[PDB]
């Protein structure tokens, strides 16, 4: 911890030397950019000026173009006007003879979805009946073919426990007394 | 692992089983599926013949509004001409001003962009021939700052590990002592 001291010591004394030559910079690093501040605020009028003249030019403009753009908004309007009416009588049949269609098509299928449907649904009792006739059975099997081998899994792994414990302890005493000594090599 | 092969021995036995088992429940679902096409393969002509039907009226419909929509198409083409080389002379006019001021714009950045040029060498001469000296300074201090910083790093490890060495091994070897008696019971 000494090595520590001795450059808590030796850097302060150094650190002042830096301070105030860093210090000097400081200072004209301010006077350059105090000439530049200047350069700014002499310079601002004069693209202000400039500013205003283009800001003027650009608004006479805008108040030509108005007028003018009026007229080509109402030219378009009368354009569409004249079209959604062509097209409007035409569309709205299309729609209603297409509606019409969607509920007799509906009404059509309806009757032959039902008795399909029907015979399907009894075609499909018939399997489950059968089906459900083994599958009971095999469930039976399942059960029998599985808590075999976990019966004998239990007992067996606790021998196991009782067999490794013994050499165990004696490793992890071992181990406290060689940790400790690891620690106060560190420390 | 001898119970382990226990049950993969009945498992054959019990599989084959309900191998088979399924597959008779399958040629009966192959007759259920074979029997029920009939019912879809007589419903495909109902909703065949509705569909076409419809699509008959489309197709007409179609080709009715084609010459129509024709009309609003070629009537739409010519005022978009219009609308467009009303707003030309407008639009032309303003980029020759646009091209005037443009170019008065550069002629006024041009002599800052100029003058900056000097302003920057004059501001680097000054603070180079300033900083030349203060870096030669930090340098000398910087390398004296190093070299107690980092002296006793070594022949600090080295003790650390000397006195390391003869216990570790020792642990090592004790530790392989526990790994083979281990195996053995796992094994
Ligand atoms: C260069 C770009 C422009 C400058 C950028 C850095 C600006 C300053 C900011 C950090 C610098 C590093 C700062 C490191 C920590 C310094 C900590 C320190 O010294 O504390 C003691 C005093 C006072 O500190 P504080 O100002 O933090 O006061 C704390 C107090 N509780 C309070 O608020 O009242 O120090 C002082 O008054 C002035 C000490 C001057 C030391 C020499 C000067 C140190 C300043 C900068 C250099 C630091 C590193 C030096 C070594 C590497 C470069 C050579
Ligand atoms: C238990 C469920 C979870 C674990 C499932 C493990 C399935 C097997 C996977 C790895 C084990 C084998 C890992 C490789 C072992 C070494 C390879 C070996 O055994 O070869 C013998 C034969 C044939 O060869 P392989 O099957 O290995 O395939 C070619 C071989 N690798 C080669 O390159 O030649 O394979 C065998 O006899 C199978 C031996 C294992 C039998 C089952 C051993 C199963 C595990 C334990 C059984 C004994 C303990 C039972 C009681 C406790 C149960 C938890
Ligand atoms: C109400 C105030 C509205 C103020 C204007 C708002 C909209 C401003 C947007 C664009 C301004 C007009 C176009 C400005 C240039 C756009 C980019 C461009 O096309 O450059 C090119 C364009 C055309 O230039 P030229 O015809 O010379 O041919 C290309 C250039 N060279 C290869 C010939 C060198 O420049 C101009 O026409 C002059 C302005
Ligand atoms: C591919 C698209 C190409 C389009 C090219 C440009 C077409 C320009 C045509 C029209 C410009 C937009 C006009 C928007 C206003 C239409 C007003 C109008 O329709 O009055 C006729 C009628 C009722 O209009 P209202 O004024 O009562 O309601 C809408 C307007 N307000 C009230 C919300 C202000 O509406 C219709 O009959 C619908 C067809
Ligand atoms: C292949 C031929 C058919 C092609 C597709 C045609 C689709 C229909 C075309 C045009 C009509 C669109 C609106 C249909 C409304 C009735 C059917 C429907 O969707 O009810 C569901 C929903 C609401 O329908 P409403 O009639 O209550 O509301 C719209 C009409 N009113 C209320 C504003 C007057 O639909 C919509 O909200 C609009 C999509
Ligand atoms: C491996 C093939 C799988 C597909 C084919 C067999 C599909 C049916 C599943 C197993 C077949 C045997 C069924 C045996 C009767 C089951 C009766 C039943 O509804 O139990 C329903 C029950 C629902 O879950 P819970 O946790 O509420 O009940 C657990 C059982 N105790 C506690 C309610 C008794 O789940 C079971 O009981 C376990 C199967
Ligand atoms: C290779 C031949 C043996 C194949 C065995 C696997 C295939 C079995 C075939 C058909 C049956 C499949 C569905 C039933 C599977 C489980 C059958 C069985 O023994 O359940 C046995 C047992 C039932 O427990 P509980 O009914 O009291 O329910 C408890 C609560 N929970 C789990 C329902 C939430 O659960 C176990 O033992 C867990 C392993
Ligand atoms: C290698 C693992 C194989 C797992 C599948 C085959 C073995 C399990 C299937 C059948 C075994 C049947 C004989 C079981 C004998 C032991 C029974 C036993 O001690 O149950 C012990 C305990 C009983 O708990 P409960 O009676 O309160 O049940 C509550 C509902 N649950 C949680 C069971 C869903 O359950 C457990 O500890 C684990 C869930
Ligand atoms: C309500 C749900 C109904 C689901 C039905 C699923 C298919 C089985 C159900 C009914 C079968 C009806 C009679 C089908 C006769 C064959 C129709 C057909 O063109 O098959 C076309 C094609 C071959 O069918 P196959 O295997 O019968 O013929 C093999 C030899 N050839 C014909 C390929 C030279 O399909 C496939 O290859 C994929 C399997
Ligand atoms: C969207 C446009 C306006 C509305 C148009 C009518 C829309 C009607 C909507 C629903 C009505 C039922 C439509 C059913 C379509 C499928 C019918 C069907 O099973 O085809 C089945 C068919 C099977 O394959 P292939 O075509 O090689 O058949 C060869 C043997 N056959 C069928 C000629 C004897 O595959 C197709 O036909 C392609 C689609
Ligand atoms: C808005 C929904 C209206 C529904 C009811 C009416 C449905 C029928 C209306 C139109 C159906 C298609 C008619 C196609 C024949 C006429 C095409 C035609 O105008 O040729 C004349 C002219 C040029 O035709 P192009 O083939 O050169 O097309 C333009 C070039 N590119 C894009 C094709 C490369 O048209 C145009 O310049 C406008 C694009
Ligand atoms: C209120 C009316 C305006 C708004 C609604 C417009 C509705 C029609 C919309 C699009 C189709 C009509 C576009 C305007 C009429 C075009 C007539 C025409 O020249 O057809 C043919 C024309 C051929 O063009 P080129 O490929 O030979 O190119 C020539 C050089 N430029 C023009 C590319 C510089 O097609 C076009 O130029 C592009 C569309
Ligand atoms: C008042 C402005 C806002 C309202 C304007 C409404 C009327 C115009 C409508 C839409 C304007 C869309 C943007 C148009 C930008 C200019 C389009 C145009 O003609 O470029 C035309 C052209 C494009 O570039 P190129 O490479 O093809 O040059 C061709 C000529 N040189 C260069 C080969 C000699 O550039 C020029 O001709 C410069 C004069
Ligand atoms: C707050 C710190 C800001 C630092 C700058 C940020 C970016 C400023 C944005 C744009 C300024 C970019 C300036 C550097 C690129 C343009 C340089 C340039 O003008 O080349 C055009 C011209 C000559 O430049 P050269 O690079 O060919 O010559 C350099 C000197 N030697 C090598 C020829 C001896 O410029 C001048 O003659 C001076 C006016
Ligand atoms: C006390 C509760 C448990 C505490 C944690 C475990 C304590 C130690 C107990 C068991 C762990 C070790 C079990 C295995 C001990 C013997 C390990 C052994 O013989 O390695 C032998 C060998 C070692 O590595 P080699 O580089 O010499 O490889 C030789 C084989 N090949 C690579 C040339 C093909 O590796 C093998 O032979 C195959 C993997």
């Amino acid at each position: 911890s000494t090595f520590s001291k001795l450059r808590e010591q030796l850097g302060p004394v150094t650190q002042e030397f830096w301070d105030n030559l860093e210090k000097e910079t400081e200072g004209l690093r301010q006077e350059m950019s105090k000439d530049l501040e200047e350069v700014k605020a002499k310079v601002q009028p004069y693209l202000d000026d400039f500013q205003k003249k283009w800001q003027e030019e650009m608004e006479l403009y805008r108040q030509k173009v108005e007028p003018l753009r009026a007229e080509l908004q109402e030219g378009a309007r009368q354009k569409l006007h004249e079209l959604q009416e062509k097209l409007s009588p035409l569309g709205e049949e299309m729609r209603d003879r297409a509606r019409a269609h969607v509920d007799a098509l509906r009404t059509h299928l309806a009757p032959y979805s039902d008795e399909l449907r029907q015979r399907l649904a009894a075609r499909l009792e018939a399997l489950k009946e059968n089906g459900g006739a083994r599958l009971a059975e095999y469930h039976a099997k399942a059960t029998e073919h599985l808590s075999t081998l976990s019966e004998k899994a239990k007992p067996a792994l606790e021998d196991l426990r009782q067999g490794l414990l013994p050499v165990l302890e004696s490793f992890k005493v071992s181990f406290l007394s060689a940790l400790e000594e690891y620690t106060k090599k560190l420390n």
